[PDB]
């Protein structure tokens, strides 16, 4: 009578008792990946028999299945109820059509809010301080760049402590990299987003609402960029953007390469516009921009935003949880995405 | 008539109103540096004739000058009430021999105390990230290289949250680098210092103290090394130390170079005991490690701890002050160090 999980990839590698006591409650068959056409011909076949979730342990796993398009969908078995995923985005996963054939998705939203808030806090750090271009003054062991460089950074160089930070997105993420950089560092904040903050939360980060871009980009010492990617969001940071912001400004973005248009941003440095910016996220990402790496003051990391192992704990516990809730608890999921269906027990 | 003031180097970039202010209540004279023994034949012949203040408005301004010796001093005329300078920590100034001669000195206390904290915070997560690498790797330009580090680094990269930073020293900075550690990002504090932390501040932080340096090395996942440079602090964190340490643990240092052994430092990176370090004062500065250089994770800065705008806007306020106060207000300096003296 034990519910059956089909496993999507390797098994978990950080939680061994949850994954212990995950095996007893549910019936877990392997996968055995091979190819995406040999992943549909065994559901053709029926060669797992009916199973009513399918688990996904981390970011890198099943890639082989790969494309989850509507025709894969369709050969899924009617037992099927739920998938839970690791990972915030997916990117190979048409949920419309998932969501049609009456199957629930949950992925790991929140997983690495700490992770993400304070690697853009280190991108925020580097930017009013210029400290990448102090690291490869100090790498080069040359006496007299050390002093040389020393000295121009404090030409240019200011502390967060009263300036203005401007969040473009207000969501959990934002949230946390807000209260680190202003009860932290005692920045000032104003916030652009589609649904107000409540009351409680805008009383606790003392977060001023803005009614557009413009009026975000007039305000602001540092623009932090963190929203999810969609269309609507593809270059939402463009040449007018820029053109709004004031003289020697700054920006960082954690959230996806193309939401920032990488020529817009280029442009904005070599004019003087901006004096610095961070990125760890890139529009063509895994290939990052030449142009930037040749300058002085751009901060640029390899999306490692999220990459703690403590993010990677907890895409384990909420995969495993979320199906334990929906099937033997009665219980709705934690981190749905799409369309919310009825749970069991 | 107007007291006179000798000016170590450039003048004032910053405080304009201020600066026009100081130089209409005072006759400010610049000295106009060649070489260290130049300057002490200068004042050996009177070629400024008596004054009664000397102020250096950066810690990059008057170098030419150091160091100022027992016998540089013994030629400054005795007319001389009082020395003001920017920054904090000075081995170029043989303090004791201007006391002697009844000469009052202050500092500039304070002024980069959010500068200095929070840069040290930049390299507590850098070391705990391993951001460093990630970096020089996205610096390559090569997508093979951007893909192969994002994943190294999910091998060893932690939050800081839950784990404990030791600090060695519990001063003003250090303070500041630990509020925003504990309440920022959610570390636990152990420390350890010659006093005792105030009851506040230790009901502030959480803040478990320790009776040794080798307690606090063993109970620590990040070392924060922020103390005063002296004879008694030399070597402070040493082979024996590093021995004390967790494996896979981490250091940071935005103190003096040679409060931590550069050849101690490089032999426990080798060795595995430290996972990742970071510098932003260097025992041989302006020469940074070649060996620490070479390696995967040791994070290197030019000394910019203190180095802002904000920090130098509060040297030229409180060097102009200082002298402004005890030559003509009858008050007592803000920020002496050394011994006291009755203004005029």
């Amino acid at each position: 009578p034990r519910p059956r999980v089909l496993l999507l990839g390797d098994p978990a590698r950080h939680l061994d008792d949850l994954w212990s006591d995950f095996q007893q409650k549910f019936e877990v068959i392997p996968a055995n990946l091979t190819t995406h056409d040999g992943f549909k011909q065994a559901l053709r076949e029926k060669r797992y028999g009916d199973f009513e979730a399918i688990i996904k342990l981390a970011v890198e796993n099943g890639t082989e299945s790969y494309p989850w398009n509507a025709d894969l969908i369709s050969h899924l078995p009617s037992s099927l109820k739920v998938f839970a995923a690791a990972g915030a985005g997916f990117d190979w996963l048409d949920l419309d059509a998932l969501n049609e054939r009456g199957v629930a998705f949950a992925n790991s939203r929140g997983a690495g809010d700490t992770a993400t808030s304070d690697l853009a806090l280190y991108l925020i750090l580097s930017v009013f301080r210029l400290a990448s271009y102090s690291e490869r003054a100090a790498r080069t062991g040359d006496p007299e760049t050390f002093n040389r460089v020393h000295l121009e950074i404090g030409k240019s160089a200011h502390n967060p402590r009263g300036h203005v930070l401007g969040a473009v997105g207000l969501g959990a993420i934002q949230k946390e990299i807000a209260r680190k950089a202003v009860h932290g560092l005692g920045m000032k904040l104003v916030y652009y987003d589609v649904a107000p903050a409540d009351a409680e939360t805008e009383k606790a980060l003392g977060a001023e609402r803005v009614d557009s871009l413009e009026e975000l980009a007039r305000r602001s010492d540092c623009v932090s960029v963190s929203v999810p990617y969609m269309k609507l969001t593809h270059h939402l940071i463009d040449e007018a953007f820029f053109a709004a912001m004031k003289p020697g400004s700054r920006i960082v973005n954690t959230a996806r390469g193309p939401v920032i248009s990488q020529d817009a941003l280029i442009a904005a440095l070599k004019s003087g516009k901006l004096l610095s910016a961070g990125l760890d996220v890139h529009e063509f990402e895994p290939q990052v921009s030449k142009e930037l790496i040749e300058m002085k003051h751009v901060t640029l990391t390899t999306h490692i935003g999220g990459v703690a192992i403590e993010t990677f704990h907890e895409f384990e516990r909420l995969t495993m949880t979320n199906i334990d809730r929906f099937l033997l608890q009665g219980k709705p999921l934690l981190t749905p995405a799409g369309k919310v269906f009825a749970p069991s027990s």
